[PDB]
């Protein structure tokens, strides 16, 4: 089924932040350089590119809804500019340390930061981007955060202390700890989309990766096959499968509902760290970014 096209790739620095957005045929890369860079990837045009600071720009989304774009740096700061004008329109101290992950509520004017200082910040952008909630209980660094798409009161954070935490907006105390046996911790947590299954999957160091039930809690399958950390997996928004990336250089494809894998691919890039997908599966796309620039492919 997976009949793959390059639709576009680019060398560049590293890649750390990448996403689509939802509706114009543009994807936002976060470098190593410090740069942001915007582009349509069906002209193969750049359309703006920002010199953001002199530090990586770890995360970065879109916020289609306000025309902005929201990154976070290794200078510790969250800036957020409009991508029609890049007029910078705020740019504040998120952390004391770095930003590992940025994630974007979608009916609410709520962004949540993870960071190595052990917490999640919850930003309210219709509050002058005031911090109304600090989520502490981790005891490593929060490496990627995400709401849980069916029920955007609550989100998962997934950290090196080698736990998902779920938690509600406005309560201190996590709903639950997910412990999820990966020793080298968690690198990144994505929820199942659909109704039919409470799922959520984990990547680590260790080289796995867990599709877990969190209602029951239960580890429902570890796909094993990468050869080094695993900087990612997501459930495809329309299609059964997950997308995985490694510093081995390559990216998965796996049956969802088997748990096998279906292609490996070594684009040429060296390792992958970051993932986006087209969030209503245009053209089933997926893009990832790696030591020397992005792809983006369309799957079929």
């Amino acid at each position: 089924k997976l009949d793959i096209k390059k639709t576009f790739s680019n060398r560049s620095d590293r890649v750390k932040g990448i996403d689509f957005h939802p509706t114009e045929p543009w994807v936002l890369t976060t470098l190593y350089s410090g740069r942001v860079e915007i582009w349509n990837y069906e002209t193969q045009v750049e359309v703006r590119s920002i010199q953001v600071t002199e530090t990586p720009v770890r995360a970065g989304k879109f916020i289609a809804r306000k025309n902005w774009i929201i990154v976070g740096s290794d200078d510790f700061r969250i800036r957020v500019f409009n991508y029609n004008t890049g007029e910078k329109v705020v740019d504040f101290e998120a952390h004391p340390d770095y930003i590992r992950s940025i994630a974007v509520h979608p009916t609410k004017p709520y962004v949540l930061s993870g960071s190595d200082d052990l917490t999640v910040k919850l930003w309210n952008w219709e509050n002058n981007w005031a911090l109304e909630q600090t989520f502490e209980g981790h005891e490593h660094f929060v490496m990627c955060v995400a709401f849980n798409p069916k029920d955007p009161s609550t989100f998962a954070s997934g950290c090196l202390d080698r736990t998902v935490k779920v938690w509600s907006l406005g309560q201190s105390t996590p709903n639950f700890t997910l412990t999820t046996g990966q020793e080298r911790g968690v690198n990144y947590v994505d929820y199942y989309p659909l109704p039919d299954k409470p799922y959520m999957i984990t990547a680590s160091d260790d080289l796995t990766i867990k599709i877990w039930d969190y209602q029951t809690k239960s580890c429902v399958a570890t796909l094993e096959g990468h050869m080094s950390n695993v900087s990612f997996a997501v459930f495809h928004p329309t299609l059964p499968i997950i997308i995985s990336g490694s510093e081995d250089g390559t990216l998965k494809i796996w049956n969802s509902s088997t748990y096998k894998v279906e292609k490996t691919l070594n684009v040429g890039l060296e390792r992958s760290w970051c993932i986006a997908t087209h969030p209503t599966g245009r053209k089933n796309y997926i893009a990832s970014g790696f030591d020397n620039g992005f792809t983006v492919l369309s799957l079929g």
